[PDB]
């Protein structure tokens, strides 16, 4: 029996909520460390087994003792409560850097020399290509184009939406080149640079991934992983998502890195040329390649994103002829990594009105609003106020949640101002930081119940009780898709289908594209912005 709360903290100007399992209202108090009450109220029912207490009106920063029944919790209120965790979430990307020295003065215990420095062989050939840099994808050391595109897009969108919040954090600054770009762009450039090396100069197509044939032991340090690197074949999905990300990067970097901006624009155009001359073939692992497939049978949303990205990059109305029929399809409007249509919708909506059809544009805005309404109804039913149903708690459920919060916030940039947007964002953070049935903070290195045993090779290699901080784990997954989950979590409700165990890859791994929406959402919460 405990209090469930945001274990990282609460914003002075933000909503403040705790949860408890109870069957009737109870008085609660918030007190100073000496013990004197500064706030008091009554809990109220929200369904399932749950009651909530609202202490939003407490505006004075500090560490308070929350008392309800015979239970106590320590809660922090601060002007920028999430600054440290946002910084850690962004530093994760630098911790994932491949082929670059990470010095101890930046990386502490996890400092290491440049890893995976060898040339990658193109599958089914004797040709070798240098594809250095960028990020290890997850708990493994593969670098995969499709999910990379999402992580880049999310960081770029965070820079575009919340630059002031991001300005207050510091990545591994000394590992990046001077002059230093704004934090999100400094970090994202490393991945963008690597992506550019994955494009085949002859055809404009993009290799699906570069990995070793198989996964090394969970125990393996990055610099000790010396198996041969293989470039898996060019794929439609990789080429299209590369196109979209590069087109996005072209726009965003224009005033910061003109050479990169220009390089990305032309790379995007060459990638789109490839799309036009090739079939929408889903990617499957070649024989002898057992690493992450990142497959996907539906590719029209990738074409949609690429098309809309180039529409916005160029501002040329000719692109709307291709975009608008794709926007009419009943594709899910989601934020990846496989279902990427909402990135395209956003690029379309963020293009000057003059370049697109007014009729189509209003239909797209209207669909977006209806989608958000649906998510808002979900959140209203849920005891923790998050836009989730039991069946949404799948592999990477934390990302499912964060993408949904992100959609609310993105919409505010294109004239769709849903009244639940900022409540949803706060509840998503609350949930991520311990306001859930397990009382689990789903980020390593933070909260009172942090993640301690992530499925992450650098963490497992160094200290299995003390992992790299700032890593957002996948979260509860009702499908029990690893040995540990099957054995330990059968019969538990959806939100309880998580275990902090290094072998539980289906509930407790990490990913660049799980940190990326988290950076966006937490940055939004820091940029406190009503009248
Ligand atoms: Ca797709
Ligand atoms: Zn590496």
């Amino acid at each position: 029996k405990s209090i469930f709360y945001n274990q990282v903290g609460y914003l002075i100007s933000g909503d403040k909520r705790f949860w408890i399992q109870a069957h009737e209202p109870q008085p609660f108090a918030l007190r100073t460390p000496e013990g004197q009450a500064v706030f008091a109220g009554m809990t109220k029912p929200v369904g399932g087994n749950w009651y909530v207490g609202d202490f939003t009106a407490l505006r004075v920063p500090g560490t308070y003792t929350l008392t309800v029944g015979t239970l106590e919790a320590r809660v922090v209120i601060h002007r920028r409560a999430y600054r440290d965790v946002l910084e850690a979430m962004l530093r994760f990307f630098d911790y994932q850097l491949c082929g670059v020295v990470l010095p101890e003065d930046e990386a502490g215990p996890w400092a290491h020399g440049a890893c995976h420095t060898s040339d990658a062989k193109v599958f089914g050939t004797e040709r070798a290509l240098a594809c250095p840099g960028g990020w290890h994808d997850a708990g493994d050391y593969g670098k995969y184009t499709v999910p990379a595109a999402k992580a880049v897009a999310d960081l770029l969108l965070a820079h575009e939406y919340f630059p002031a919040a991001l300005a207050h954090v510091r990545p591994m600054r000394s590992v990046h080149r001077a002059p230093h770009l704004p934090p999100a762009l400094e970090v994202a450039r490393e991945e963008i640079a690597w992506l550019l090396t994955m494009q085949d100069p002859a055809t404009g197509g993009v290799y699906h991934k570069v990995t070793t044939p198989s996964f090394p032991p969970l125990d393996t340090r990055p610099e000790d992983d010396d198996a041969p690197l293989v470039l898996s074949p060019i794929s439609y999905a990789a080429t299209a998502t590369f196109c979209a990300a590069m087109a996005h990067a072209a726009l965003v970097y224009r005033p910061f890195d003109p050479a990169l901006s220009s390089c990305c624009a032309d790379a995007a155009r060459r990638a789109y040329a490839w799309l036009g001359a090739h079939e929408m073939q889903p990617f499957h692992n070649p024989d002898g390649i057992l690493t992450g497939e990142y497959g996907d049978a539906e590719l029209r949303d990738e074409l949609l994103w690429a098309s809309c990205a180039l529409l916005r990059m160029t501002g040329d109305s000719a692109w709307a002829r291709v975009c608008e029929p794709l926007l009419d399809l009943d594709l899910p409007w989601e934020l990846g990594w496989a279902d990427v249509a909402l990135y395209g919708v956003m690029d379309y909506l963020r293009t000057p009105r003059a370049a697109v059809s007014d009729d189509v544009r209003n239909k797209v805005k209207s669909r977006l609003l209806r989608e958000l309404d649906a998510l808002a109804a979900m959140a209203e039913s849920h005891p923790f106020g998050i836009p989730m149903r039991d069946d949404d708690f799948i592999w990477g459920s934390n990302m499912v949640l964060l993408n949904r919060a992100m959609a609310f916030l993105l919409a505010e940039g294109v004239g769709v101002l849903h009244p639940a947007a900022h409540t949803v964002a706060q509840r998503a953070a609350d949930y991520l930081f311990g306001a859930n049935p397990l009382g689990q903070c789903y980020v390593t290195g933070f909260g009172q119940r942090p993640v301690r045993h992530p499925h992450h090779r650098p963490s497992v290699a160094d200290d299995v009780d003390h992992p790299v901080p700032g890593m957002v784990v996948g979260g509860p997954n009702r499908h029990l898709q690893d040995e540990i989950a099957r054995a330990q979590l059968a019969g538990r409700p959806a939100m309880e289908a998580y275990i902090d165990h290094q072998d539980s890859y289906s509930t407790n791994e990490v990913a660049v594209y799980w940190n990326s929406p988290a950076v966006f959402v937490i940055a939004a919460l820091l940029e406190a912005r009503g009248r």
